Order: structure tokens, then C-alpha cells, then sequence
């Protein structure tokens, strides 16, 4: 009925507790209970930012509008327990012109400044993202190239396709299948696009996005490698100022 | 048909007077007539500089060579309504070896002398600018980093790539989109660059820029909480000596 789920409590900090989650027959287990934030707290946080509540038994970013600013008590959110080979299921739902997103094989990052001083780095430097947006009313929706940053696509770098999302204010179903470096993501119930982790294609893409080596240097160097030495990491999702949902949130662990 | 705007008429006052300006089937609402200055002023005034007129249709800022000295009656001109998520759609021609700027986000600023007056602070400090520029004449187009001085650029930031455009005394088309912080500089329908507000890559910018905080303490405050504290402020354009001309400028509100 329950399996053990090991998650950290702050930055790059040890998995040295534990939770009991349910599993059900298929191995599917329910990461987000309807109630609390147990195992959840903000990327480089040892707490939930406050603008992320629970409400209807979904987790909800309330945006005030700044896009990436994330200001006031925002950050993105992560399941503090790193997954390696797994399967997530979500339901999601966005605001009208809204932008946010599902992120997973996350690293929490930091670097050094000039003079010595730690800086956080942008989990979606380490992070694939399965783009979260309101396809007709978001600007975004008609940048970058090939309708790759509408809502299910591997942002900045492949379209979903098909780009079956339902419109804003409306439930969608995510799908994201790593798998031996395999990935999947799947929208309402079809897979929407396929790719490979640390192959010559994967670093095609990067090198063609906004993450590219000579764009922004960093990034590539994470995500090229992408999970790190172990090629594992979070699962979350963003805060990009803007109201967003997410439920029934459940993870199968594929190895 | 159309839509009603409101409009402030003097340094730092209310929009306590609206315009009734027409609005097309996309949301763009037209700001500029063709034919008057309604809603339009100049920067920390509560006229347009006789410097700037209306001609054939067009905004035309009539420049006598002092660059950055603004002598005679002229100064900046904006549109005296602030905008918060917003697209703007103009069309741009500039005299060879022209230099003005097309203003967004901006404040009407002032700072205290030592003996507490009012001093008038530019609009620059504040207001990001996509640079107007005839990039074949102007030595500004030779200076800065990375041709980040050359028209569409976000001026001494972020260059326009491509630096797709038209020889001098051409029309040129600018966009200039801002939406929650996302900002994209547009060019002869193509988009030339993209950043984000608000951000520590946007720190970073303005560290590098000659509005840092070292350089510059005020501009870096300003421009570093772009738009103040509720994120909105004027679209405008540039005296920097020199004949440009503007025209077909037209502003969507892009969100409630
Ligand atoms: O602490 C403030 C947060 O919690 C409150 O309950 C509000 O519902 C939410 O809008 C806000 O982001
Ligand atoms: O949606 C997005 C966008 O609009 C801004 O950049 C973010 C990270 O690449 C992405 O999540
Ligand atoms: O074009 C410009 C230049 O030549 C001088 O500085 C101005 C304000 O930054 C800019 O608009
Ligand atoms: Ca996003
Ligand atoms: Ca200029």
C-alpha cells in the first residue's frame, strides 16, 4: 500500500529522512497528498514559499504578474527526492495568458561571484521543462521556433506535437517518461514528442536554443549533462508570476 | 471603435483626463493621429517642445546638431499614459547620420541639488530605449560592445540580431513588447532580442552597462526596479539633435 520516499529538507542537503507514500497496483506513487507540502519546499529553500498554497486539493502558485521576476515570497517549488529512471503523471491548469511549467532531472546549482559570494542559479539551467502556457493569449506562444515553447513542449527546443492542449482554465494531463535516457512527454493522453539524453542529438538542440554554449555557457554545461554524474534529479514546477494548478501528482519508478 | 485613455498633462500629475482614441479588431490602439499632439507632451513638461511637429502624418523631431545637449526648445516627448503589458507597433525614418531612440517603461524623475531644487533627471535613467540610429553614419554605430549601440538594440545592453535595418531615410518597422516582465525588441518584422525584466541576468546587464551601480547609483536604482514600484511608465522618443520621423504608432494592452 506505502513506500518509503526519501527527500532533503534544504540546499544540496542529504535525502536523510523519509516518507510513507501511497503506491497503488501499478506502482504509481501519489507525491502530493491533497493536504500538506510534506517532501515539497522551494528550489534552494529549506521551506514552501508562501505564494504556493493548497487549495481543492491541488497545488497553486499565486502570480502577481512579474514573469520571472519572482518576487515577494515566490521561487520555484521541487519534490525534494531525486528520481533517476520514472514516470510522472500530473493534471495542470493554467491562467489566462499564463506561463509556468514542469521541470524534472533538476539540480540545485549555485555559482561563485567575483568576489566569492554564492549565487543560485535558475533551475532551468539544469532542468528540462515541459512548457506550461495559455497557447492563444501568451506572447511566448509565438516565439522561439516551430511553436516550441507552447504548453507540453521540451521548452525553447521541440514542439509538441500535436498541440492538443485544451484552453486556458481548463484541466490538462501531463505525461514525462525519463527512461534510460529516453524521454517522453505526453499531453492529454498522447505522447507529444520523443528524445534522448546525452546523445549527439541532445546536445543539436541545445546548441540551437537559448541555452546554447555561446548563449549561455553554464546552462549548456548542465544540461548537456543532464542529471549530473548520477543523471538523476528533481521534479517541480515554476513560478513565473502567474496563477497556475497542479494535481493528482503521482511518480512510477521505473527501474 | 474606440476605446477611452487617460492622460496626464504636467510633471508627475495624475491621468486624470481621458482621450477617446480609436481601437482596432487585433487590440491596437492608435496614440498618434496624424494630425495633433492629443495626450502626447514632452518629457517634464506640460507642452510639446516647438521643436517637435506634425508633418505629412508624421512626428517629426526637428534637430539642430547639439546631440546630447537638447539646446533651443526641444526634449524628450512622451505619451503621457503610463502601460504595463503592452505592444508597440511604430513605424521609424531617420536622417543620415541620425541618432534618436524610442523610450518605454519611463518615469518622469527628479532629484534634489544641494540646496534641495528640483533638478530634472533624463529620461534614459529610467526608460530602456531601442536605439534609433543611421548605423551606416553615425560613429555611435562603431562604439559600445557588440554593435549594441546600432538602431533596435536595447541601447548599450543588448544589440538587435539580426541588424536588419534600412538605409537612412527609409521607413523602418520597431516593435517593442513587454509582457510581465518579457521584453522583446522588434525590427523590420523580425524580433532582434529578448530579455527579462527584474531578473539577476537583468542586474547583470545594467552592471556591465554605463548605468551601474558603480557608475551610475540613481539609474542603476531606477532602472534596475524598471517602471517603479507598480512596473508601468510612458513610451516616448528621443531628442538627440538630430531629424527623425515617426509614424502609424499604435499600442496594444496586452493583459486586464
Ligand atoms: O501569504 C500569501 C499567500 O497566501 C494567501 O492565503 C493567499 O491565498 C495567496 O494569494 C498568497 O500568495
Ligand atoms: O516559459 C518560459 C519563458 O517565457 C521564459 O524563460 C523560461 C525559462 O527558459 C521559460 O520557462
Ligand atoms: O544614443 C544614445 C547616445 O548617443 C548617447 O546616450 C544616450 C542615452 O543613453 C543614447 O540614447
Ligand atoms: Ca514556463
Ligand atoms: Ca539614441
Amino acid at each position: 500500500n506505502e513506500v518509503a520516499v526519501s527527500y532533503s529538507k534544504s540546499l544540496k542537503a542529504a535525502e536523510m529522512d523519509s516518507l510513507q507514500l501511497p503506491v497503488d497496483a501499478d506502482g504509481y506513487i501519489t507525491i502530493f497528498d491533497g493536504k500538506t507540502f510534506n517532501g515539497w519546499r522551494g528550489y534552494g529553500k529549506d521551506r514552501v514559499p508562501s505564494k504556493w498554497t493548497i487549495e481543492d486539493g491541488c497545488i497553486k502558485f499565486n502570480g502577481s504578474g512579474g514573469g520571472e521576476a519572482q518576487d515577494g515570497d515566490g521561487g520555484d517549488l521541487i519534490f525534494a527526492h531525486k528520481f533517476k529512471n520514472f514516470e510522472l503523471e500530473m493534471e495542470w491548469k493554467v491562467s489566462k495568458g499564463g506561463n509556468s511549467g514542469i521541470f524534472y532531472l533538476a539540480q540545485e546549482v549555485t555559482s561563485k561571484d567575483k568576489d566569492g559570494n554564492d549565487v543560485l542559479e535558475p533551475i532551468y539551467i539544469s532542468a528540462p521543462e515541459y512548457q506550461v502556457l495559455d497557447n492563444d493569449n501568451h506572447p511566448d506562444a509565438k516565439l522561439g521556433k516551430d511553436n516550441n515553447r507552447q504548453s507540453a513542449s521540451l521548452y525553447d527546443m521541440i514542439p509538441a506535437v500535436p498541440q492538443n492542449a485544451k484552453p486556458f482554465g481548463e484541466w490538462n494531463k501531463a505525461k514525462i517518461m525519463v527512461y534510460k535516457g529516453t524521454v517522453v512527454h505526453g499531453q492529454n493522453d498522447e505522447n507529444v514528442l520523443e528524445y534522448h539524453l546525452w546523445t549527439k542529438q541532445w546536445t543539436d538542440l541545445l546548441q540551437a536554443s537559448k541555452f546554447s554554449q555561446d548563449k549561455w555557457p553554464l546552462a549548456f554545461e548542465l544540461l548537456n549533462n543532464c542529471g549530473g554524474e548520477n543523471h538523476e534529479g528533481f521534479i517541480g514546477m515554476q513560478d513565473n508570476g502567474d496563477d497556475v494548478w497542479f494535481r493528482n501528482i503521482r511518480v512510477k519508478v521505473l527501474d
